[PDB]
């Protein structure tokens, strides 16, 4: 396996575009055992027309004509926020855009195409917290083939409450 991104390793955390800016995705830091722990989150559960993004920073291609995407991520259930919360989802969508050239801060979605709704085997219920039973999912979908010079990945929060622990991107060399 050839690595293009990979978030959870020694600096994997830097260099990520988020629109709007300040509330939807937000770069968060956990300690275990020393080692910081970091995760893109946004919980807008409360609120409808939820429309948040983030984006990777420019990714080569280099000869990887299809690449593969391993996501690793929690959902807080629904049913978790007391009273209601109509607007709560429990998915988000993964797209991508291909770029012979470095775009900079200038994203749009509509240049994105949509890879897959990502939704989790194993939602994470209000007694789990306590329980220390957090549940993390694990998704891996694959787009191709690629022909750039290179390509984003970016990711689409519609109102869930989730967590996005890990984004490794690799492709299949001999």
């Amino acid at each position: 396996e050839v690595v293009l991104l990979d978030f959870a390793a020694a600096g994997g955390e830097l260099g990520w575009l988020t629109h709007p800016y300040g509330k939807g995705w937000d770069l968060m830091q956990n300690i275990m055992n020393d080692m910081p722990i970091y995760m893109y989150s946004v919980c807008n559960v409360m609120s409808g027309d939820q429309d948040n993004w983030l984006r990777t920073n420019w990714v080569y291609r280099g000869e990887a004509e299809r690449i593969f995407i391993e996501l690793k991520f929690t959902v807080r259930d629904c049913n978790s926020f007391p009273g209601g919360a109509s607007s709560c989802k429990e998915t988000f969508n993964l797209y991508y855009a291909e770029s012979d050239l470095d775009y900079g801060t200038n994203f749009q979605k509509r240049l994105f195409t949509k890879i897959d709704t990502i939704a989790p085997d194993e939602i994470t219920v209000s007694s789990d917290f306590e329980a220390r039973h957090v549940k993390l999912n694990v998704e891996e979908r694959s787009v191709g083939p690629l022909t750039r010079k290179g390509f984003y990945l970016a990711f689409q929060d519609i109102g869930a409450c989730v967590a996005l622990l890990s984004v490794r991107v690799y492709y299949k060399k001999c």
